């Protein structure tokens, strides 16, 4: 069966509501004070979380080596919780999966779980007209309003949702690697 | 936890998209070719089943004793599939609940579940203007587009959703007594 209590538990621990000009998105919390949403989500240099306004301390909206869109932004919030560390559930790789849970917390939507069964490594993806890499495919007619929502399976969390052409939603993959420690670049 | 695998075997064997004047709404299938919709949904002599046209060969829009709305409808079907008796699912009394789960299968929405938390028998509800009866309330800002949802607490089938006030959630009740093998009356 579908993974719903591990879904709901990082629903439960690891999700906020987070707005920004361009409307509402369920937001993930990784780790400490770091969290992820949709570059296209266009995060500024204050979001709101759960309804309060929140400095951005940092954004990156990640590329890869192809200097191509990845669609995801990490972002480091100034405010008091930390989240709980949840890095160990996240992939090593990119990889297929079964028999997935689409979650979304949202002011329309608090805790709303989608089966979306199995999910593919799909690749390249224009979306919304950018070329975009490393997306998650699953056939499920998913909607405006899920964008951010977790995609998990039992003990790992894969990707944030992202897109959808009316039959097919699409994700963002998370990897492991995207928020391990590390050392010194000029970023910005 | 909520019972979302229950939830799910009653969403895979026992609903249909249902479709009348009034939109869509989730369907839940009783027993043979009998099915509930809320009253509200005004259905006629025809309504789209998965989008297929079909014959409504009975409808019984349930009242009490009172006269007062209950705000469940009960449709025969002419359809050629017999839905899985799920009759013994049914409580045989009013009661309280804990921890329920509120699904819905409409064409926006295939499957989704919405965990609603403890759900208390609330008794009169003025529903868009009608006096209605036996109601039951959970705490959970349920939206439009959810009408008919299917309210489950692992081995129970309780409700189907009515209303909501953008707050709370109201579930019109089914007991096992509305869909009992019975006799005589001319009723319309
Ligand atoms: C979430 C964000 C949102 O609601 O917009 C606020 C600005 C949303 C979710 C998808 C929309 C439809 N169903 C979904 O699952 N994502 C988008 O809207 C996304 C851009 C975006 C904006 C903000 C944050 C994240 C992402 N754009 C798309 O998903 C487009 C929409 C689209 O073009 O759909 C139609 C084809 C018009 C129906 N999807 C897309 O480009 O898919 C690839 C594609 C495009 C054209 C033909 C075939 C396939
Ligand atoms: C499902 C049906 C639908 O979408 O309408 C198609 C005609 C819908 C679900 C609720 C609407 C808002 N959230 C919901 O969970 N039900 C209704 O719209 C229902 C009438 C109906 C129509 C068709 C089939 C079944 C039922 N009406 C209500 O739920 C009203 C809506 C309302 O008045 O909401 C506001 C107060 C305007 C926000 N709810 C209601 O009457 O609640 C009691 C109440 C009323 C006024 C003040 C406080 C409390």
């Amino acid at each position: 069966g579908p993974g719903f209590d591990f879904a709901q538990a990082i629903m439960k621990k690891n999700t906020v509501v987070a707005r920004t000009e361009k409307g509402e998105f369920t937001m993930l919390g990784v780790h400490d004070r770091v969290a992820v949403i949709p570059t296209h989500a266009s995060v500024g240099e204050t979001i709101y979380i759960n309804d309060v306004e929140t400095k951005v301390l940092d954004a990156c909206a990640l590329r890869d080596l192809t200097d191509t869109n990845l669609e995801i932004t990490i972002v480091k919030l100034d405010r008091n919780q930390k989240f709980r560390d949840i890095r160990h559930f996240l992939p090593r790789y990119e990889d297929d999966y079964n028999d997935a849970v689409l979650s979304v917390h949202t002011s329309k939507f608090p805790n709303m779980y989608i089966p979306v069964g199995q999910v593919t490594n799909y690749g390249f993806l224009n979306l919304g007209g950018t070329p975009t890499h490393r997306i998650l495919m699953y056939n499920f007619p998913t909607r405006a309003g899920q964008c951010g929502g977790v995609v998990t399976t039992t003990g790992k969390v894969i990707g944030i949702h992202v897109g959808g052409n009316g039959a097919q939603g699409f994700a963002a993959m998370l990897l492991h690697s995207y928020f391990t420690d590390t050392q010194k670049h000029h970023h910005h």
